């Protein structure tokens, strides 16, 4: 009986197994537009992508991670609120069952269709497993997705999901430019927060970019076929498998911009 999306073992339950749930700066959070101020010391975003290494593509029962080469500085994002520089090592989407629902953050309690993760972790403390350990051992690059047009820097995702579609299953996934999942603006609000799914660490520096990308029905409609379960098991769709906004306390969210 371990954790997930569903009525018994939902994010509602998830603190019984992992108390850091109810913590003082928990994620994700509504983004309150109004009351965000934007910090004139919030120096420019640099995120580095051209040397991205993709390796493989996973799903691993909770979401489908695209993992890269991060044993060098090859993709990494720095500058913004962050001290220092970090190494992307993933990224993953969350989404919905419905195209008005999917999003972790919100945006004055808007949700959005889907919401794409790209976690990086500070090079100072020398691996991943020893970052998220570390207030400020991950920035998470957060984009909003919503259905209109496709994302042509998508297609290459998409269509390799049939591949992964069941708990487990890994396969190549070489030579992706994650800059094609980019929106044009860097705008964004930042705030320190934590993972969004167990072990709920409190370990990640929040970038959550204002811009949405948008994404085809098509496109989302093949997200929602993966499946949770293992090959062999009954089937579970992959769908609703975001946790909802969780209180601010004692944070303020900062905007790069007015
Ligand atoms: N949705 S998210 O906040 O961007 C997120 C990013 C990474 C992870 N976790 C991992 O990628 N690996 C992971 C981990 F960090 C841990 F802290 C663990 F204990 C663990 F078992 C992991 F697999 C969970 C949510
Ligand atoms: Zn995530």
């Amino acid at each position: 009986h371990h954790w997930g999306y569903g009525k018994h073992n939902g994010p509602e339950h998830w603190h019984k197994d992992f108390p850091i749930a109810k913590g003082e700066r928990q994620s994700p959070v509504d983004i309150d537009t109004h009351t965000a101020k934007y910090d004139p010391s919030l120096k420019p975003l640099s995120v580095s992508y051209d040397q991205a290494t993709s390796l493989r593509i996973l799903n691993n029962g909770h979401a489908f991670n695209v993992e890269f080469d991060d044993s060098q500085d090859k993709a990494v994002l720095k500058g913004g609120p962050l001290d220092g520089t970090y190494r992307l090592i993933q990224f993953h989407f969350h989404w919905g069952s419905l195209d008005g629902q999917g999003s972790e953050h919100t945006v004055d309690k808007k949700k959005y269709a889907a919401e794409l993760h790209l976690v990086h972790w500070n090079t100072k403390y020398g691996d991943f497993g020893k970052a998220v350990q570390q207030p400020d051992g991950l920035a998470v690059l957060g984009i909003f997705l919503k259905v209109g047009s496709a994302k042509p820097g998508l297609q290459k995702v998409v269509d390799v999901l049939d591949s992964i579609k069941t708990k487990g299953k890994s396969a190549d996934f070489t030579n992706f430019d994650p800059r094609g999942l980019l929106p044009e603006s860097l705008d964004y609000w930042t705030y320190p927060g934590s993972l969004t799914t167990p072990p709920l660490l409190e370990c990640v520096t929040w970038i959550v970019l204002k811009e949405p990308i948008s994404v085809s029905s098509e496109q989302v409609l093949k997200f929602r076929k993966l499946n949770f379960n293992g090959e062999g098991e009954p089937e579970e769709l992959m769908v609703d498998n975001w946790r909802p906004a969780q209180p601010l306390k004692n944070r303020q969210i900062k905007a790069s911009f007015k």
